[PDB]
């Protein structure tokens, strides 16, 4: 007789992020899983992933170069941070 | 007799994000999963993924170059952050 | 006798995002899954994906170059962030 | 006797996004799935995907160049963020 | 005896987006699936997809160049964000 | 008779992030796992991952160079930090 | 008769991050695990991971160089630190 | 009859981080574990990890060089340190 | 009849980090553990880890050099140190 | 009838870090352990760890050099030291 | 009938670090242990650890040199030392 009670009585004006999971009971294999529920990804980089079976098997001559140079500005305010009765100013 | 009770009584004006999962019970394989419910992806990069079976198997001469240069500005305010009785100001 | 009760009584004017899953029970393989429920993708890049079976199998001479330069401005305010009794100003 | 009760009584003027899934029970394979319920895509790029079986199998000489330069401005306000009794102002 | 109850009593003037799923039970294959329910695509780009079986099989000499330059302005306000008793101004 | 009671009575306007998990009971294999519930990734880099079975098996001559140079500015304020009756100010 | 009681009565406006896990009971193998619930990653780098089975098996001549140079500024304030009745200023 | 009582009565406006785990009962193998719940990663580097089975097995001539030079500034204030009635000021 | 009572009555505005574990009862093997839940890692470096089984087994000629030079400044204030009624100033 | 009572009555505004573990009852093997509850890592270095089984087994000629030179400044104030009614000042 | 009572009544604003463990009852083997509860590691170095079984077994010619030179400044104040009604200045 499992019972879960969440934010039953809310009197007011909150700022809320609620993540709940209820569970009652082949290069890359993933099964029965929970991933990136509130995941935030900024300027992520993946070059070579899961190329495959027997790639470049014989007499491969590869030249791999990755140049991550760049003038980049992101400037996030209040990332994944709920706020209440509050002021968020991004001024440039 | 599983029972889940969430935000049953809300008196007021909140700012809410609610993610709830209730569960009662081949190069890339993924099964019976939940992913990227609130996934936020900004300027993500994937170059080579799952090319396949026996790619470049024999006598391959590849030249892989990735130039991630660039003048880029993102400037997000209140990302994935619910707010109440609040000010979100982006000024440039 | 599974029972789920969410936001049963709402008195007021909230700002709400509600994501709720109730579950009772070959280069890429994907089964019985839930993906990108509230997914946000901004300036995402995928160059080579799942090329296939035996691509460039013999005597391939490839020249792969990716130039991610560029003057780009995004400037999002209140991304995936419900707000109430609130002011969102984007001024340039 | 599964039972789901959502937003049963709403007294007021909320701003609501509701996604609910209730479930009772060959290069790319996807089965019995839910994708992009509230998915948001901005300036996404996919160059080469699922080219096929035995592409460029023998003596291929490819020149792949991708130039993602460009003067681009997006300027979204209140993306996927319901708001109530609120101001959303985009001024340029 | 599955039962789903949503927004049974609404007293007021809300702004609502309602997605509800009730489920009781070939290079690219998708089966019994749900996709792009509220998916939003802006300036998305797909160059080469599912070219086919044995394309460029022998002695192919391809020159692939993609120039994503361009003066482009999008300027969306209140994307996928229902609002109530609210003001949305896009001024240029 | 498991019972979980969280934030049952909330009188006021808090700023809350709630992650709650209730559980009652092949190069890379991941199963029965929960990951990235609130995980945030900024400027993460993965070059070569899960290349495959027997890659570069015989007489491979690879040149791997990764240049992570670049003028980059991130400038996040209030990352994953809910705030109440508060000011979040990013000035440049 | 396990019972868990968390933040039962909250009178006021706190800033809260709460993570709770309830549990009642082949190169890389991880199963039945809960990882990176509130994990934050900034400028992380992984070059070669899980290359595969018998890579560079015979007569490999690799040149691996990683240059992590770069003018980079991050400047985070209030990372994973909820604050209340407080002032967060990032000034440059 | 295990019972856990945490922060039952909170009168005021604290700044709180709460992690609670309640438990009642092959190169890399990890089982039934909880890892990096509130882990913070800044400028972490992993070069070669889990290359695989029999890599560089015979007559390998590798040149591994890692140059971690770089002008980098991080400048975090209030990392994983909730604060109340407080000032967090980053001035440059 | 195990019973745990923590911070039952909190009158005021403290700054709190709460980590509580309640427990009632193959190169690398890791079982039934909790590791680095609130561990924070800054500028950590791991070069070669778990290369694999029989790497460089015969007639290997490796040149391993690691140059950890670099102009780097971190400048953290109030790391993992909650503060109350307090002022945190980082001035450069 | 084990009973644990911690910080039952807190009247005031303290700064608190709380770690409590309550417990009632193959190169690297670790079982049923707790690690890095408040673990802090700064500029840690691990070069060669768990290379594997029979690495460099026969006729290996390795040249291992590690140069930990570098202009590096860390300058942490109030590390893992909660403070109340206090000033934390980093001036350069 | 074991009973533990800690900081039952706290009237004031102390600065507290609380670590309590309550316990009622193959190259490297580690069992049922507790490590690095408040561990702080600064500029720690581990070069060769657990290389493996029979490494450099026959006719190995290794050259191991470790140069720990470097201009490095750490300058921590109030490390793992909670303070109350106190002033912390780090001035350079």
């Amino acid at each position: 007789p499992l019972m879960v009670k969440v934010l039953d009585a809310v009197r007011g004006s909150p700022a809320i992020n609620v993540a709940m999971h209820v569970f009652r009971k082949g290069l890359t294999t993933e099964e029965e899983f929970v991933e990136g529920i509130y995941k935030v990804e900024i300027d992520t980089k993946s070059y070579w992933k899961a190329l495959g079976i027997s790639p470049f098997h014989e007499h491969a001559e590869v030249v791999f170069t990755a140049n991550d140079s760049g003038p980049r500005r992101y400037t996030i305010a209040a990332l994944l941070s709920p706020y209440s009765y509050s002021t968020t100013a991004v001024v440039t």
